């Protein structure tokens, strides 16, 4: 059967003290009857508030980015700073950082390896753009992305690693990913891990769908063989995120 | 007479909850007699603990970076989020962000303009590299940087703008600029502001020096005609910062 599902809330660069606290109150009051690891990834600024307010046993807190080491890097946040601050989860290599902030396949790989070495649970993000998919390069792109990450990891490190597939080709492009299209991408990633890392690792690896979801389509998406949860964007700032949690059973 | 001096502490990407707490406790117990605006720019993560424990009346809290608007920008922090969090000061266009994180002259200018429009006090960083100075291109490089900023500002905006002249070759290298080198650069900057923006604006404009400032060289640096304070990196993580504050007369 599937490993423990994950419902990750990527709040991105959003939220006020009031709006986020209200949403945290809803999460705290939400009863969850099945084994699922829920994750709340707030901005660095809201990490303190989230730590103090979030109390649900099946919820942990994550950062949306970091650099490997502390030092002369004005504006950035390092892994030791997050570790000292009690944050043990992190989202790395998000498509927006790959696009906007110069994070190459190797830069993402270095951050992930650094985070794992520091003891973090890591949600590593991969996925192809519309240009790459339409040019028939979905497979080569996503496999190159995860190959770069694996190059800096050992087999034992994958116990701390989570893979999130972002259908970037469907992000504000007008396109819509079908459950079949998502499954095909997940199965492809699964197949690579099995042959390159191990069938044991592949069986335990959580592959999260990182595309647009609501309560309804998330239930359908979780029916797919190689979908192990969701890395949610916009819907994670809404009460709808509760439905997405329930979508993982 | 000089305008109100500024002692800015740029902790950069450093510090634990404990180490920064000790710095703050020292700052709180430090008697500051003269008129000076002290600034502490911690990481996004430590903003909350700084707001809570820092209570010295002549100290304000700053961010080390931001982007203009909230939205789908994973890992980043926006100006509206900082404003909601009660943070009203910010350092922008630091040499480390110009070099590592793709912040061009025009990118810096847009952030500065956005910050001023949102009601922030802005410490805008400019400065030349080692090669640019030794090739005798300090003037054209530094003045081009502030010109790009100036293009995006109305005259009224300069009241919220603080200029930090920070030569890259002096950043953390232990090679502080001589009082003459700093004065020469500050005089050049204020002269350009006087001619292009107005003599009234230039008379009120604060020009800080940044680059290996410590408790031993600060006093002599501030004695110069056009030096209105300091942007401090490494020494701002030490008790030495108190001596730099007092060095502003
Ligand atoms: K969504
Ligand atoms: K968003």
């Amino acid at each position: 059967s599937k490993p423990q599902p994950i419902a990750a809330a990527n709040w991105k660069c959003n939220g006020s003290q009031q709006s986020l606290s209200e949403l945290i109150d809803l999460f705290n009051s939400t009863s969850i009857n099945h084994d699922v690891q829920c994750v709340v990834a707030s901005t660095f600024v809201h990490l303190a508030m989230t730590k103090e307010r979030l109390s649900h046993p099946k919820f942990v807190i994550a950062a949306q980015n970091a650099i490997a080491k502390s030092g002369a890097f004005t504006g950035e946040v390092s892994l030791p700073i997050l570790k000292d601050f009690g944050v043990n989860w992190i989202v790395l290599g998000h498509s927006e950082r790959r696009a906007y902030y110069g994070e190459t396949n190797e830069i993402v790989a270095d951050k992930v390896a650094a985070a794992v070495a520091s003891g973090f649970m890591v949600i590593a993000c991969i996925g192809e753009t519309l240009q790459e998919r339409e040019s028939g390069r979905t497979a080569v792109v996503v496999l190159t992305q995860i190959a770069a990450i694996a190059k800096k990891l050992k087999k034992a490190d994958w116990a701390k690693v989570v893979i999130a597939y972002e259908p970037v080709w469907a992000a504000g492009t007008g396109k819509v990913a079908t459950p079949q299209q998502a499954q095909e991408a997940h199965a492809l990633i699964r197949s690579w891990v099995s042959s390159k890392i191990g069938a044991d690792v592949a069986g335990e690896l959580r592959i999260l769908y990182g595309g647009s979801v609501n309560g309804k389509n998330a239930r359908t998406l979780y029916q797919q063989r190689d979908v192990n949860g969701f890395a949610v964007g916009g819907a994670s700032l809404k009460p709808e995120f509760v439905d997405i949690i329930k979508a993982t059973q």
